[PDB]
């Protein structure tokens, strides 16, 4: 149960910076805005599903776009 709770907490933390990251994409190619909305929505559903596999995949996908955004903002 620890891993499931740990992942839920981690995904919640990533989602806590979803809005700020989405706002940040305003200065980037519209690809980033569209992609973060999609990944953000999927991550939100995953967190409310509380399913490990859905949350794992959502963490991976959300971290991916966050990383791409961070690189793009440099």
């Amino acid at each position: 149960e620890y891993q499931n709770e740990k992942l839920a907490n981690e995904l919640k933390s990533l989602l806590d910076e979803l809005n700020v990251n989405e706002l940040a994409t305003g200065s980037l190619n519209t690809y980033y805005k569209r992609t973060i909305k999609i990944s953000g929505q999927k991550a939100m559903y995953a967190l409310k599903s509380k399913d490990f596999k859905k949350m794992s995949e959502a963490k991976y996908q959300l971290q991916k776009i966050y990383n791409e955004i961070d690189e793009a903002l440099k």
